Formats: C-alpha cells, structure tokens, sequence
C-alpha cells in the first residue's frame, strides 16, 4: 500500500473591510441560504441540513456539464477567536474521483483597523495514481467565488 499524496491550494483576498465586517458574513448561520442570492449560474440546486451553524450539511448540485456534479459540505469549525472557519467535503465531488479527504479552511486576518485579507485554503488526501487526474480539477475557484462576493457585499453594505 504505498503512502497516500497530499495537497494544498492557497487563495487571498486583500479588503477594504475590518477583519470582524467580513467575519460576520462568513460566520453567519443565514449564509448558507444566502449563496444563491450571492451566486447565481453556479447552482442547480442548494439542500440545507441544520440550523445553518457548526453541524450543518450542504447538498450542492451544478448545472449540467462541468464536473463534479453533486457534493454533500459539512461545517466542521468556527473560531471567533481566530475567525477560522473549516468546511469538509464528506460525500460525491472528488470523493469519487480517489480524493479520501477534502478540508475546505477560511482565515479572516486583520491587517489595521479598517481592512483585512481573506485567507482561503483547501487541503486534500489522494490515492498516488489519481493525482494526474484530480490535480488540474481542484482550484481555488469555489473560495475565490466566495471571497469576491462576500467581499462585495459588505463594501456595499460599509459604503
Ligand atoms: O465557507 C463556506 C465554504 C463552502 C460553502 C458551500 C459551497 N462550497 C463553496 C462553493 C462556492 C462557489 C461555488 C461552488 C462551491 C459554504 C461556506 O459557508
């Protein structure tokens, strides 16, 4: 059984913003509910399990033709002390595709009073031979998507 390949891929977002405007969003229960009336053309379809807190599930399905398709999100952590947010892939996507594990980590950090950056990371575990495949799949397109239009939402709502 030879060893399992791991990955990291690292986004960042500099804001006009206070580290605690845009952990508000992000921290948010209702954002969740929200995504759509964030990001349209992504979503078929959004199914929520929970309260929208720590716990939450998320059944995610994408408009036919671009992989993956469905993916079940799990959040696994908020850290109001740190504003670090954890989101685990826990079912289809790239699961599917030899990926044992996808962690999905959102660090808001302060850089003075009036600003922050939104520091977005995936980390994932891959069987050696799929690597080739899953590689070029797995971007930080999905956390840039998000870093962007929350970021436009509160330089809306600031301004
Ligand atoms: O912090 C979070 C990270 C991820 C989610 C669920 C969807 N995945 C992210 C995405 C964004 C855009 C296109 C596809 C997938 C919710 C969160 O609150």
């Amino acid at each position: 059984q030879v060893s399992t390949v791991t990955k990291v891929i690292h986004h960042e977002l500099e804001v006009a913003a206070s580290a605690d405007d845009i952990w508000t969003v992000y921290s948010w229960p209702g954002l969740a509910k929200h995504l759509p009336d964030l990001l349209p053309g992504a979503f078929e379809k959004l199914e929520i399990i929970g309260d929208g807190g720590v716990g939450t599930i998320l059944d995610v399905t994408f408009v036919p033709g671009e992989f993956p398709h469905e993916y079940k999100e799990k959040f696994i952590l908020v850290d109001n002390e740190h504003r670090l947010k954890k989101v685990q892939m826990i079912e289809g996507g790239y699961l599917d595709l030899g990926v044992t594990y996808y962690m999905d980590t959102i660090h808001v950090v302060p850089t003075g009073k009036d600003s922050c950056v939104i520091k977005s990371s995936t980390e994932y575990h891959v069987k050696p031979e799929f690597v080739k495949i899953v590689e070029p799949l797995i971007t930080t397109g999905p956390l840039a998507a998000m870093a962007d239009a929350i970021s436009k939402l509160v330089l809306e709502h600031k301004s």
